[PDB]
């Protein structure tokens, strides 16, 4: 037998400005494809999932996407799963249906009494750029609601990499981005705060 691993994706996520795509052209970077997709988050109505730092998505031309808290010592951490079966066993144990019979998780929905809780359409360019040594991604998100978030991405192997690869993807935002102390907010974090203020007053609740 064997067994497989993928890379480990290191992100952050910036403020762009009008100037942005104009500092990356000038940088060499090269805009490798545009896309529009729509995602769509699920939850219980008591915000079980997002309580507890998982994240259940359907995005369009993608699939089933889960993300769960992992246990970089002041940056996050999350494992993915896009296996819908590891996505259904991770949500059952969670929200616990000893009863309830696998399937793909459009079917276990309503038996775990998940609902939709935001959908929304990104209009995103991916665009790449070597430096001096893989190339960093950097994708410019625009979200249909009105709120533009850029995020740049590196791939490292080990864990150990990761904390080098954060400060040099920190330090490249800055220079992309309008100037600012903190991390850009999330798209749906966004959208929770400005059209659902009551789930998101409980999230800000629980973090503090
Ligand atoms: C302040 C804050 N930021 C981030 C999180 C974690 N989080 C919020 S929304 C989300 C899912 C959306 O992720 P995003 O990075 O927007 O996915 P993308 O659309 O870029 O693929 C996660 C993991 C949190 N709990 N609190
Ligand atoms: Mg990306
Ligand atoms: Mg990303």
């Amino acid at each position: 037998g064997a067994m497989t691993q993928g890379l480990i994706e290191v992100e952050r996520k910036f403020a762009p400005g009008p100037d942005t795509e104009e500092r990356l052209q000038e940088l060499g970077a090269t805009l490798e494809h545009r896309v529009t997709f729509r995602d769509t988050y699920y939850d219980t109505s008591e915000l079980s999932l997002m309580l507890s730092d998982h994240w259940l998505r359907q995005r369009e031309g993608s699939g089933w996407e889960l993300k769960c808290p992992g246990v970089s010592g002041p940056h996050n951490e999350y494992v993915e799963v896009t296996s819908e079966a590891a996505i259904v066993a991770q949500l059952f144990e969670l929200l616990g249906s000893g009863e309830q019979k696998p399937a793909g998780v459009a079917a276990v929905l309503g038996s775990l009494k998940l609902q939709e809780v935001a959908s929304f359409i990104t209009t995103r360019s991916s665009w790449k750029l070597a430096l001096s040594e893989p190339q960093l991604t950097i994708d410019l998100d625009s979200a249909d609601f009105g709120y533009a978030v850029g995020e740049v991405e590196a791939m490292v192997h080990e864990k150990a990499e990761v904390p080098a690869a954060l400060e040099k993807i920190i330090t490249v935002s800055s220079m992309l981005g309008v100037p600012a102390q903190e991390e850009a907010p999330a798209k749906l974090m966004v959208y929770l705060q400005r059209f659902r203020p009551l789930d998101y007053q409980r999230l800000l609740e629980a973090a503090s």
